[PDB]
């Protein structure tokens, strides 16, 4: 049977939400042996993404992500790093630990590929310096990027009010204002953490914002993709 | 730093949810790298626990259970298995893969002495059957047993409802009914599914009932417990 490994804790309460939206995207009809087998690391002692980017240490969090793709390997047949600026870290990992990875950038970019709208990177100053979105996505060209400014104000929603486990719909006005300034319905979580907003949007029936979001992606075609 | 290991998928939608609870009760001062650190084998595929003692075949069952807590041994520091019933398995287990491990049981005795007024034992025919509340607890004198027949309520309101993610809420009325008829105003969890009523009350805030419940214990008391 195909097992799922994550690599995640970063951060823990977005990856336990994940694991949530696994099995709620995938319901079983009688039994629960129908469901989704799943391997979730949750490490939140990995370094900070962003912070070891703005400090020297980028080694440090590339072993954490190298020892981790090693211990996956072993034991599943598909596997999900639960955060996009931790992708940084890919190109120093040999490609033999990389086979079996799904990356959030290119779920994204599949999504917005069928979308085909100019659409919101939310991040993540982190993600924004390495530009793995711009770097990533052969739909680059429909990425609308935030200002240095607003980049700064992102990450204060994501650490303040997402990672400390705080309503997602708190940020929502901040968010629609957002939207409304680039000119646009749609946003990319370019933070895992926007997995979060986009659950409460979708649990509040609120349809009028796109969410191109890698994990409810992943959790809704969990079937199709785990192999 | 210390790593729980969690044996679960029994069911998947409680696993989610510990793992969440894990997170809500452990919220970090400034940085995520404070907080617990969790490996979750999420397996559904795991055979019905009550399913392999109304059946032959429990070897099957101990073989799943004593091959996963090889691999935990060797990654997690404790070790919890998300279901209670499936504490059945633990006396044909080799006591070395054992030393690890957190009983659900146990922690249930624990709380139980402390709370020291009868409770409702809210379980599963194949908890019952197996004894594990009745032989394992040193407050077993507290525990009121369940009829039979409502034995099997609360195993339609476990599969029927909790294990397939519907509202914890809407069996609320049955299960006061219940705590009435036998005369007090708390229950333990005799099956993990019942963290899911848990997490409804103290959401609700909803005190009238005292809730035993281990995954709830192991959770806040996380710091404590995991060495
Ligand atoms: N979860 C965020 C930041 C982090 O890795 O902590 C991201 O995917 O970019
Ligand atoms: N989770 C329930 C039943 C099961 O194992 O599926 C229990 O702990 O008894």
């Amino acid at each position: 049977l195909p097992i799922l490994g994550v690599l995640g804790g970063m951060g823990p309460v977005v990856t336990a939400e994940f694991l949530k939206s696994i099995y709620e995207y995938n319901p079983f009809i009688d039994k629960e042996q129908e469901s989704p087998n799943v391997i979730v690391f949750s490490f939140p002692s990995a370094p900070d993404r962003t912070g070891s980017i703005d400090s020297g240490k980028e080694r440090e969090f590339i072993d954490f992500i190298q020892v981790n793709l090693e211990h996956l390997n072993k034991l599943a047949d598909c596997i999900v790093i639960g955060s996009c600026t931790a992708h940084y870290a890919l190109p120093q990992i040999p490609e033999n630990l990389k086979d079996k990875l799904i990356s959030l950038i290119k779920i994204a970019d599949q999504e917005l590929q069928e979308y085909n709208e100019p659409t919101l990177l939310l991040a993540s100053t982190g993600t924004y310096q390495k530009k793995l979105f711009q770097e990533g996505c052969t739909t680059a060209d429909l990425i609308i990027s935030l200002s240095e400014s607003d980049q700064k104000l992102i990450h204060e929603m994501i650490y303040k009010v997402l990672k400390r486990g705080h309503d997602p719909l708190s940020i929502l006005r901040d968010i629609e204002a957002l939207l409304e300034k680039y000119n646009t319905r749609s946003y990319i979580s370019g933070s895992t953490e926007f997995h979060l907003l986009t659950k409460s949007l979708k649990l509040k029936g609120i349809d009028s914002i796109k969410a191109i979001d890698p994990l409810s992606t992943i959790a809704q075609n969990f079937s199709q993709l785990i192999i």
